[PDB]
């Protein structure tokens, strides 16, 4: 058995967000075999456009984490001009060069931050 060498982070960060639990999202692993790839359950925000609605996406981290950023696509239909027709989710938390690109240091709950706001302001 190797494990993948993020492993740790993510255990931990997994954890911590299970013990915060935070309002308006959940996170969790699709398997729990597998630390890497995440879903996120996301409350449309109240007085927006998503509001009543209920949002599926994943949160793919790349076996080199974190020094690259994960990706995170929309599964729930969803119309954002930041999210394209895939789903994928285009965000400059996630794009490679502080909240204004990936640094090693950017937690779930970072990226989360950021794609509340940009659904609290289309």
């Amino acid at each position: 058995g190797l494990v993948p060498r993020g492993s740790l982070l993510l255990r931990r960060q997994l954890a911590e967000l299970n013990k915060n639990p935070v309002e308006g999202f959940s996170a969790g692993l699709i398997d729990d075999n597998d630390l890497y790839r995440w879903e996120v359950l996301i409350i449309g925000p109240p007085d927006t456009l998503y509001e009543g609605g209920v949002f599926k996406a994943h949160l793919t981290f790349p076996k080199d984490y974190p020094l690259r950023p994960p990706k995170m696509k929309f599964i729930t239909e969803i119309w954002h001009p930041n999210v394209d027709k895939n789903g994928d989710v285009c965000i400059s938390i996630l794009h490679e060069p502080p909240e204004e690109r990936w640094l090693p240091i950017h937690t779930v709950e970072t990226i989360m931050i950021s794609v509340i706001s940009m659904l609290a302001d289309p």
